[PDB]
RNA sequence: AACGAUUGCCCCUCACGAGGGGACAGCUGGUAAUGGG
């Protein structure tokens, strides 16, 4: 009833080509089509319909006049056409979503503002990239995708004098139907001194020893006592490397290209969906027959055939009252693990494992284990945080170094003199003497300035207002918030375009971005695997609080300095986003159930007593003021309550 | 539970002979504007 609709990708390399990809008929022809179509306007595309059949393809190439350089493949081409229309329509769909995101942000600030009391921005100018005629600025550039199709799908590299390999693959024989041998020897302590892959005596029998040269203390974990660890093989030379490869070809009109399949073997021995002995032809049939060659990267992305592998992917994360039905259904037969995860800044995630079982009309939430992530991964988190923060500051400083002349000075000192400029203009505008009123002692709840305003008694019109749900004069904090020297937003765009471009191209940023995603998958993977090895129940369904609307899950109190009203990017909300994103992707990659329950109330109540006074929480100690108790507010009470609001779809009642 | 998996990529360690750990949904968009019931 739940058919698979997801196929994981597998990436391999490419060894040698016939001739540089630009010369390729398929590619050069596709490049011409890309150029003709990405500078085509909108309205003709509406009329345009490239037909699936080949006679319609030829009718199409004739009615517009663009040529195909001898390549009319029935249903070979269709892929190129469909993806080209896909990218073209995306470059407006992706802008339309961008504008809608800005609109939602604008609405959110308006709700905050026209309630808090300050001026409400009528609107922000609509951003579109489509020109009136239909030409598309910022057009999608030429792409390296080279789709391959069933009638061309890769096949085991037999020897053909026309097919010529680089000199390193001098003698290559490989029985395509034979079982591919295992690379490393079974016992890795046998390799002798000379042969490659020789593990020196001091990496066995894990110990701690001092190197000869300077005696620096160096430990070693030893040979890994694990059963499912990829083995790394080492050859003496690059020609010895060559003869032990997995070469497959793709043949189209006497212009081939040979690609190396070791990646798919590794990707198949990972999931244990490949027996320990398996043949090359069986491996190639284990995957879908439509790779995508990336010509600007020399990387081939295979995908899995649905039947071999590929789980179900639930389209939507489940929130709210649906949880009731999910537990009623998933628990009707068997017991389900329920790990509750709670994100923060001191302790990146805190998880509490329970074991949901079932007696008619009840969900007993037996809890097993509160835990925190281990020490080594925290050390990795710290090194990543230091690294990426340093990169961001250097990146921003750089972007600043290059700008129009009229821009640098203001953005150099906009936030520098801001506190001095702000207080001086405020005093000058309302005449207040700074020294008679203490200035440094401004806190999150201080209201000294506003009472000083009423002492001056200039008027009552400007101050009282009626926050849309009692007419209350609000915090002077709001005035402080208003009087902040934000620069022109006509140039904010120019500033952010410089920032966008520099990061878009610089390698460092991509490296760090990939590391963040990889290191964040890991932080949620360890957690999920531990809950599985702890509950002994196959179905583990992590429940995670939404952050999109999180509005009270914050630190105890901001610094009472004047400097700290404007603490841009205060070391927050990069990781958290990543954790939530990694989970929301855990939803689809492995078909897991995920539960989103609104945080805001959750972290400040408890099961022992309903009472939920907002002052009960220091920020790291959850002291109840009825049932005197001491807990780590995050680790023990917050996760327990997330599970509690999970078992029932109703959020906890308030007073 | 399911019994060490041939390149690669990342991190960590190294007596450079390698060892340990990790991601595997990828293409490109995407952390950048004024959001403490
Ligand atoms: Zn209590």
């Amino acid at each position: 009833e739940e058919p698979p609709n997801f196929q994981p990708p597998a990436k391999c390399h490419v060894v040698t080509k016939s001739r540089d990809f630009a010369e390729w008929p398929i590619m050069k022809a596709s490049e011409a089509i890309q150029r003709y179509i990405y500078a085509l306007s909108t309205t003709e595309r509406a009329a345009c319909k490239p037909g699936k059949s080949s006679e319609s393809h030829a009718a199409w190439f004739a009615a517009t006049g663009v040529s195909n350089h001898g390549y009319s493949h029935v249903q070979g081409l269709n892929l190129i056409f469909d993806h080209t229309l896909g990218r073209y329509d995306g470059v407006l769909k992706k802008v339309q979503l961008r504008n809608e995101k800005a609109r939602a942000r604008l609405e959110s600030i308006n709700a905050s503002r026209a309630d808090e009391g300050l001026p409400e921005i009528k609107a922000e100018e609509e951003e579109v990239a489509t020109n009136e005629t239909g030409h598309l600025l910022q057009p999608p550039g030429i792409n390296p995708s080279f789709y391959v199709y069933q009638t061309i799908s890769p096949q085991a590299y037999r020897p053909r004098d026309e097919i010529v390999l680089p000199p390193e693959y001098a003698g290559y024989v490989r029985d395509p139907n034979a079982p591919i041998p295992l690379g490393v020897v079974r016992n890795r302590c046998d390799i002798q001194k000379g042969c490659p892959g020789y593990i020196p005596e001091w990496q066995r029998e894990a110990g701690t020893a001092i190197s000869p040269k300077t005696g620096k203390a160096v430990t070693v974990p030893g040979l890994s006592p694990k059963k499912n660890k990829r083995m790394r093989r080492y050859w003496r030379s690059e020609k010895e490397k060559a003869q032990d490869a997995l070469l497959v070809t793709v043949r189209i009109g006497t212009d081939w290209v040979v690609i190396d399949v070791r990646g798919l073997l590794r990707n198949a021995r990972w999931r244990t969906i490949a027996p320990k002995d398996i043949s090359l032809n069986a491996l190639l049939d284990l995957f879908t027959g439509d790779p995508v060659i990336d010509v600007r990267r020399n990387i081939v992305t295979f995908t899995y055939t649905l039947d071999a592998c590929g789980t179900y992917a639930r389209k939507w994360t489940l929130k709210g009252k649906q949880t009731k039905a999910t537990l009623d259904k998933l628990t009707a037969t068997q017991t389900v693990a329920l790990v509750a995860i709670d994100l923060g800044q001191t302790n990146p995630i805190s998880a509490g494992i329970s074991r949901v079982t079932q007696e008619n009309g009840a969900l007993q939430c037996e809890p097993l284990d509160r835990f925190t992530l281990p020490d080594d991964l925290l050390k990795d988190i710290s090194a990543y945080r230091i690294a990426w923060d340093r990169n961001e500051e250097e990146l921003r400083a750089r972007s600043v170094e290059a700008l129009p002349e009229a821009q640098q000075a203001e953005v150099r000192a906009l936030d520098g003199v801001s506190k001095e400029t702000a207080r001086t203009q405020l005093c000058a505008d309302f005449g207040l003497d700074p020294k008679r009123l203490p200035w440094d002692k401004m806190s999150s709840n201080t209201t000294f300035i506003s009472e000083a305003l009423l002492s001056n008694s200039v008027s009552r019109d400007q101050v009282f207002f009626t926050p849309a749900p009692v007419e209350v004069m609000r915090k002077d904090r709001t005035w402080a918030r208003a009087y902040k020297p934000r620069l022109s937003v006509e140039a904010q765009k120019l500033k952010n375009e410089a920032l966008w471009a520099l990061k878009r191209t610089s390698p460092e940023y991509l490296k760090l971005s990939r590391r963040k995603e990889e290191l964040c998958r890991r932080s949620i993977n360890y957690v999920i695997e531990k809950t599985r090895r702890r509950t002994q129940c196959q179905i583990v369904i992590p429940v995670i609080e939404d952050l999109n609307v999180r509005f009270f899950h914050g630190s105890g109190k901001r610094l009472p300095g004047w400097d700290n009203f404007f603490t841009a990017k205060k070391e927050n909300r990069w990781f958290i986003q990543g954790l939530h994103k990694a989970f929301s992707d855990l939803r689809t990659h492995r078909s897991f159930y995920v539960f989103e329950v609104r945080p805001e109330r959750t972290s400040i109540t408890c099961p022992k007593c309903g009472h939920c006074e907002v002052g009960n929480r220091d920020g790291e100690a959850f002291q109840c003021l009825s049932c005197g108790k001491t807990c780590n507010a995050d680790l023990d009470v917050a996760t327990h309550n997330l599970t509690q609001v999970a078992l029932t779809g109703k959020t906890m009642p308030k007073r």
